[PDB]
């Protein structure tokens, strides 16, 4: 058995509370006008806000094992790391709207505020002996040139791993921006360091490193070959101020946290460390440079769209440009993406079964599917009895409404964006497709502690059952084919 092609993870979780305190990007406090997750939702409780209590809720599993291509496609599906915890927010529940972006130097519009953090970063780092080249093609090219050159600023990538000096600096910067406590040696441990990658992915080699370390000497058509998580650290005359843990991807750089020096203040390295992970991206060849999640309404997370891109439809499975949507999410709405020309939908979109085109013409069918008058809750709840012969031990959700008016962890709703819905399940089941795992899947079988490799699926006990086609939904038929799940 191929440990580094499996993603081995733990049974998923569905964890609801209140929005206040829980939530830490809206703390529970929206304006009417921000708070429900459609106009359909608006209008239902129109007179009547006061009585919804807001709820901050995720779903996700915990990750023993996952490798760089595997991790990729969970980005790509909507889903983030939280050290090894593997998580995103129900879309319909929750109080923000949390939309998953990336983009690339080619989105980028370079503003005054932007090049003025370059301009002074090359001054902060460069000797008057520095001579320029005569002419610079780009920022990229001018940012390559200078930099390595510098005698005392350098950056340097190395393994993801705890030292007492990172979390020194972790402390002072966490205590800046008022998490002045929460910050053991163990959570920046968890949170930044002993990641879940293979052990190639996360030590490499010697040379892997070096040519990383000289990414800024990179000609069109060359790559490196890292994967997987890293840390960039930035010394200034050999002091450490500032740290970048990083997550590379067959696809791009995903940007996982940044922290700096506070006496540094003055060298805007919150928007410096973007710029050259813009440009490193751009110099290693790979198309795609991840933010984590925007939120229109949360200034700390809408800064990200000055670097530019596109925003995942994780009902549809692809990308929308932020420019075409952006005046329709700034009340902090879902969008589920229609082309203008298909019929109104009796359902949810299909997920493992055409596919949207964001470039005609379309619109936001959230409350046609999801809204109070929507399909998506009596399909679920016709699916559920459906799943009961299959021994799936799903409950209907019988209420009126998705919010709370004034808990099993292991209970997801039936319906959540994103997720594959129930009536696709059924059908999965109907054709066949879930005898699909046998011979493919895999349990860590607590029990009888040992490994087992599924064969006969639908003789398993319906609480495997039922844990196996809660994966399913979360990261589809094909990619649960190559894990272990420990029940
Ligand atoms: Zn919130």
């Amino acid at each position: 058995m191929d440990f580094t092609d499996k993603l081995i993870i733990s049974r998923p979780l569905y964890i609801s509370d209140n929005a206040d305190p829980k939530c830490g990007y809206c703390n529970g406090k929206k304006d009417s006008s921000h708070k429900f997750a459609s106009p359909g939702w608006s209008d239902f409780y129109k007179g009547d806000e006061d009585k919804v209590e807001l709820q901050s809720s995720t779903v996700g599993f915990n990750s023993e094992l996952v490798n760089a291509e595997t991790y990729d496609k969970l980005c790509n599906l909507g889903f983030r790391r939280s050290g090894s915890f593997m998580y995103k927010t129900d879309m319909l529940r929750n109080c923000c709207r949390l939309y998953t972006i990336r983009t690339n130097e080619k989105y980028l519009t370079m503003s005054k505020e932007l090049k003025t953090s370059l301009k002074r970063f090359k001054k902060k780092i460069t000797s008057p002996e520095f001579k320029p080249q005569p002419k610079y093609v780009s920022w990229i090219d001018e940012l390559c040139d200078y930099e390595p050159k510098s005698t005392s600023f350098k950056a340097v990538f190395e393994p993801a791993e705890f030292t007492d000096e990172k979390y020194d600096l972790y402390v002072r910067y966490q205590h800046y921006i008022h998490s002045d406590e929460d910050n053991t040696p163990s959570q920046f441990e968890s949170f930044l360091c002993d990641t879940p990658f293979t052990d190639s992915e996360i030590t490499g080699t010697e040379k892997e490193w070096e040519q990383l370390n000289n990414w800024h000497n990179l000609q069109p058509g060359e790559r490196v070959t890292k994967n997987g998580p890293a840390h960039e650290c930035y010394y200034h005359n050999g002091k450490l101020i500032a740290l970048s843990v990083l997550d590379f991807l067959p696809s791009g750089v995903s940007s996982v946290y940044f922290i700096w020096d506070p006496d540094y203040y003055d060298w805007s390295l919150g928007k410096v460390s973007a710029l050259r992970e813009l440009a490193l991206v751009s110099k290693i060849g790979r198309p795609y440079y991840y933010l984590g999640y925007y939120i229109d309404d949360c200034p700390k997370m809408n800064y990200k769209a000055k670097f530019g891109g596109e925003i995942l439809d994780v009902c549809n499975q692809k990308y929308v440009p932020l420019s075409k949507i952006h005046q329709i999410i700034k009340h902090n709405e879902l969008f589920v993406g229609l082309n203008s020309t298909v019929a109104s939908p009796d359902s949810e979109i299909l997920i493992t079964s055409d596919k949207i085109n964001f470039d005609e013409p379309f619109i936001n069918a959230v409350d046609d599917i999801y809204g109070p008058n929507g399909n998506a809750s009596q399909n679920a709840i016709t699916s559920v009895a459906k799943l009961r012969k299959y021994g799936i031990n799903y409950s209907p959700d019988l209420q009126r409404s998705i919010y709370k008016e004034i808990k099993d962890v292991y209970r997801i709703p039936n319906v959540v964006p994103g997720l594959v819905p129930l009536m696709e399940i059924v059908s999965l089941f109907e054709s066949g497709k879930m005898n699909e795992l046998n011979n493919n899947v895999v349990l860590f079988d607590t029990k009888i502690n040992a490994l087992r490799i599924v064969r006969d699926f639908i003789s398993e006990k319906p609480e495997i059952k039922t844990v196996i086609t809660d994966v399913i939904r979360l990261i589809g038929l094909d990619n649960t084919k190559k894990a272990i799940i420990i029940i």
